[PDB]
């Protein structure tokens, strides 16, 4: 009943049933349409353990989606360089985006996050005030209205996607109460299941408990839903071997102060306690 | 039999759901976080234990289809589902006393073929305006079948303050392999004994017109939902639903060849072997 073990089930479900389809470049995936997992978010938290996800990379991407930086460079500042490919000269060129600055991402989350429906120039502009601030609404309506079933931040906007040097993989979540709890549920597109997943669903956990810190209630569950669920066919080996180990107990994560909003969480907050990843 | 994953659906709310009140006050079985997968493959997944309003389940997305967000225009064929959220005591409720009876504003008619479109109201010309979703989708499979980004939106943040009520359905994607043609949904509130069964035709019926469009054959329909309810007052008849043991899914039947989304009328469909319980 260790939580990772969904995971390990569905990578052994992919590998058993899954049917050979390819990505963008013609490389080979494994693939299974539609999956389902629940993690726990109480008195633990699901950062994966059979292999080492980069937790740094987690907490330092969340907090530059929340301030609503569209800039690889200001990720990168932080020695966390995930997005900088995306924001490479020859990457953007090849998109069109000749007169964009290297690093310069396009709308993509922070931006519809925090400002969906405004109108993109570039990621110098100033958008204070500019279309719908979605992670504050989930906030406010979170605290007086934690019935409300229509408490979504959608990163998908059809309008911006030609403007995206990479449309969202996490295309929308949603966010439930009950019983004094909070839940999150990511509808996730497309998942690389080796590499990308473990990292999503450690970011999604993440954001529910600051969230959960903010609102004064207690994390419940994440549950991770996966369009385009699939494993690249040079990961199988390694897979199989990192299917044979066995889950160490999660972590915990402490917030080590009282925050008030949102826009006010740091690095130096939080602290994972007690996580011990099987060694690659 | 596919509609055993909906009745264990149902068994496990009804079992381990919390009490949750809905903008009514009114009371709720709750669990969040919920997927069942229903094969297309020769056989369609009209629920059989309680029988479907399948002409309605047509009519509305035929609807959808054309764009249209009046209300009215559904009700002509004797569709009613839509008409209270149309009618001017509801508008009201709402703030929305200039508006039209029957404008629903900007849902799903206008977000499939328009997104991102100025909503003015139900009457106007919106041609070539906004984000065809819907014929984007069919193109791409077309063009890109492998494609892991062929979705279709519902849910506007910008547009959500206009509309009389926010999708339920709030988007769609699509995903081919094999020449199969499947179908997930992310709703994020479902009435497990009145709406869903409704919403599960809605969806599988899209996806029988969308690969019938693009030479491809049905394969599953995937339904996800946030939050998964049954109203107290459906526990008991719910309890007895679930004793009736299913009858296998009738087919679906297009009888012709259709060449456009946009060409697709109720004529065209037949369903084969349905005998639903009462
Ligand atoms: O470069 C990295 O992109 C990943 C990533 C995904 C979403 C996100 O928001 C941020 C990053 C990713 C992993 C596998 C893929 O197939 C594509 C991307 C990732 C996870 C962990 C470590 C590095 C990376």
């Amino acid at each position: 009943r260790h939580g990772e073990l969904q995971y390990l089930r569905q990578v052994e479900h992919i590998l058993r049933c899954g049917f050979k389809k390819e990505d963008r470049t013609g490389t080979g995936t494994l693939s299974v349409f539609g999956m389902q997992a629940r993690y726990s978010l109480r008195d633990e938290f699901p950062l994966l353990t059979t292999k080492r996800v980069f937790w740094k990379g987690v907490l330092e991407e969340l907090l530059w989606f929340i301030k609503g930086s569209t800039n690889a460079k200001e990720l990168s500042s932080k020695g966390v360089r995930i997005w900088d490919a995306n924001g490479s000269r020859d990457f953007l060129d090849s998109l069109g985006f000749s007169a964009r600055q290297e690093g310069d991402l396009g709308p993509v989350y922070g931006f519809q996050w925090r400002h969906f429906g405004a109108e993109y120039k570039d990621m110098d502009s100033d958008y204070s005030g500019q279309g719908v601030d979605q992670l504050q609404k989930v906030i406010d309506t979170i605290k007086t209205n934690p019935d409300d079933r229509r408490i979504i931040m959608c990163a998908w906007n059809p309008k911006d996607l030609p403007l995206m040097a990479l449309p969202p993989c996490h295309a929308l979540c949603q966010f439930y109460v009950v019983n004094g709890e909070l839940s999150c549920q990511l509808y996730q597109r497309s998942g690389d299941m080796g590499l990308g997943v473990p990292f999503n669903i450690a970011s999604y956990a993440l954001l529910t408990y600051m969230i959960a810190h903010i609102t004064g209630l207690q994390p419940g569950d994440f549950v991770h839903t996966l369009g385009d669920a699939h494993i690249y066919l040079n990961h199988i080996e390694p897979l199989k071997i990192q299917l044979q180990r066995e889950p160490r107990p999660f972590p915990k994560l402490k917030i080590l102060r009282k925050v008030e909003t949102i826009d006010d969480f740091k690095v130096e907050d939080f602290q994972i306690e007690g996580y011990n990843p099987h060694p690659t």
